[PDB]
């Protein structure tokens, strides 16, 4: 299986960072860890590479699993992160921004991501 590292990033206004892929789906930023890289380090780096936002890991959430369109099993480990500043649309992306929990609940494309959002909010320091 191929591990992945992703982030549910929140700013000081308790808004979450979402990106819209080439297919028009709103999702959380995630990527592949490099050799010898901890998943936490990978999450920080992938968030920067995928959104242009500098973020830090606050706490671990939980992993999600699925089989990619090519038949490969993926297990993405998610982290609750705090970030600031405005994002930028990376190559292929069709949208990016900060959203309130209510707005995110209405935009997230993948069903499993709704649960991630709620657990992230429960653990995010008030």
């Amino acid at each position: 299986m191929e591990l992945g590292a992703g982030g549910v990033v929140f700013n000081a206004k308790r808004e979450v960072l979402l990106l819209r892929d080439r297919m028009g789906f709103w999702v959380f930023p995630k990527g592949h860890p490099e050799p010898g890289e901890s998943l936490e380090e990978a999450a920080v780096r992938e968030v920067w590479e995928e959104t242009g936002v500098r973020a830090e890991v606050l706490l671990p959430l939980y992993p999600t699993r699925y089989v990619n369109p090519k038949g490969v099993e993926r297990e993405v480990h998610w982290f609750l992160m705090r970030g600031e500043g405005a994002p930028r649309l990376e190559e292929g992306m069709t949208g990016a921004g900060w959203f309130s929990p209510e707005e995110a609940r209405a935009l997230l494309a993948f069903p499993e991501d709704l649960g991630l959002l709620e657990v992230a909010l429960e653990r995010l320091p008030l």
